[PDB]
C-alpha cells in the first residue's frame, strides 16, 4: 500500500508508505503531503486553478489517495498544457522563502530519523547541540548581501541546515559546513542527499555546497578560515577556550570579511586604549542584529545575533592619532 506524488518537473514521484509515519508531536507525513501539494500550487498558478474545484481526512487511505490522485491528474494536465503553446514554468529559479522553509522541514523529516539522538552530546562542553531558527538565518541572508565573490562557512554546522538554506538563497562560489560530532555529521550525509533530491523534485536551483566532518580548529582550517569572506558560527555554548582560538583564526581574515555569531567576539562598546592593541576588537566593527518581533528564548530577553566586519581602519586611525596633540 502506497501514496504517490508526481514531481511538477518530471522527476521520480515521491512515494509514501501507508499508514503514514509520524515525525514528532506536530509533524506527520500526512501534513507533509498536503503541504507539498499546497506549495506546488503556489509555484504553478495554473495548477492552483486546476486544483481549486474540491474535503479530506488525514486518517483515511482512500481520502488521502483521492487527494494525491486529484493532484497527480492536474500535474498530467499542466504538463500537457506545457506541450501546447504555453511556456513551461520558470525553469530553474531560487525558491520563495515559504517554499524553502517547507523543503528544509521536509528534508529534516526524512533525514533526522531519530531527533532525540541529537541530545546525546556531553553537557557543558563545546558539543552542545542547538538549531538556529530559519527566520534568523533568513534575516542574516537579507542583511548580509552576498555575491559570487563570497565563500560561506558554518563552523559547527550540525546536521547542516544553515548551509542548505544559505545555498538555496545566495550565489556564493561555494558554501561549507564543518561539524565534529558523529551523530549530527552522520545525519548531515543524509540531509545532503535529501536536499539534492527534493530540490530536483521541485525543480529549484541552489548554489554549490559541501557538508564535511572535521575539526574547525585543526591546521587545515586555519588557512581555510582566512580565505572565507562570510562565517556563520553559533558559538553560544562554546566557552572562552574555544572562543579565544577562534579569535586567532579570525585575525587572519581579509578586510571586509564578516562573521555572524550568537555571542560577540569583541565587546560592543570597544574603544581602543593603550592596553588593548593586541585584542580582536582592534580590527572589526561589531553590531547587534535587530531582534525579530516576538522572539524570546529561555533568557526572557530576545535572542541576539552579532555581525562582525573586519575593519583595520580602526587600528590605522588609532596609530595616526598617536601623532596628534
Ligand atoms: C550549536 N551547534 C549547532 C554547534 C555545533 O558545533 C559543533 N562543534 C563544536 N566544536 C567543533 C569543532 N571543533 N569542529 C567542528 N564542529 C564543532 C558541535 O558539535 C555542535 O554540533
Amino acid at each position: 500500500l502506497e501514496l504517490r506524488l508526481k514531481s511538477p518537473v518530471g522527476a521520480e514521484p515521491a512515494v509514501y508508505p501507508w499508514p503514514l509515519p509520524v515525525y514528532d508531536k506536530h509533524h506527520d507525513a500526512a501534513h507533509e503531503i498536503i503541504e507539498t501539494i499546497r506549495w506546488v500550487c503556489e509555484e504553478i498558478p495554473d495548477l492552483k486553478l486546476a486544483m481549486e474545484n474540491y474535503d479530506y481526512d488525514t486518517k483515511s487511505f482512500e481520502s488521502m489517495q483521492r487527494l494525491c490522485d486529484k493532484y497527480n491528474r492536474a500535474i498530467d494536465s499542466i504538463h500537457q498544457l506545457w506541450k501546447g503553446t504555453t511556456q513551461p514554468m520558470k525553469l530553474n529559479t531560487r525558491p520563495s522563502t515559504g517554499l524553502l522553509r517547507h523543503i528544509l522541514q521536509q528534508v529534516y523529516n526524512h533525514s533526522v530519523t531519530d531527533p532525540e539522538k541529537l541530545n546525546n552530546y556531553e553537557p557543558f562542553s563545546p558539543e552542545v547541540y542547538g538549531e538556529t531558527s530559519f527566520d534568523l538565518v533568513a534575516q542574516m541572508i537579507d542583511e548580509i548581501k552576498m555575491t559570487d565573490d563570497d565563500l560561506f562557512v558554518d563552523l559547527g554546522s550540525g546536521v547542516g541546515q544553515v548551509v542548505l538554506q544559505v545555498a538555496a538563497a545566495t550565489n556564493c562560489k561555494h558554501h561549507y559546513g564543518v561539524e565534529k560530532a558523529d551523530i549530527p555529521a552522520k545525519y548531515a550525509e543524509t540531509m545532503d542527499r535529501e536536499f539534492r533530491k527534493w530540490m530536483k523534485w521541485y525543480g529549484k536551483k541552489h548554489a554549490e555546497y559541501t557538508l564535511e566532518r572535521g575539526d574547525f580548529l585543526s591546521e587545515e582550517w586555519r588557512e581555510r578560515i582566512a580565505n572565507t569572506s562570510v562565517i556563520f558560527v553559533n558559538n553560544f555554548a562554546f566557552g572562552p577556550e574555544v572562543d579565544h582560538q577562534l579569535k586567532e583564526r579570525f585575525a587572519n581574515m581579509k578586510e571586509g570579511g564578516r562573521i555572524v555569531s550568537s555571542k560577540p567576539f569583541a565587546p560592543l562598546n570597544f574603544r581602543i586604549n593603550s592596553r588593548n592593541l593586541s585584542d580582536i576588537g582592534t580590527i572589526m566593527r561589531v553590531v547587534e542584529l535587530s531582534p525579530l518581533k516576538g522572539s524570546v528564548s529561555w533568557t526572557g530577553k530576545p535572542v541576539s545575533y552579532y555581525l562582525h566586519t573586519i575593519d583595520r581602519t580602526i587600528l590605522e586611525n588609532y596609530f595616526s592619532s598617536l601623532k596628534n596633540p
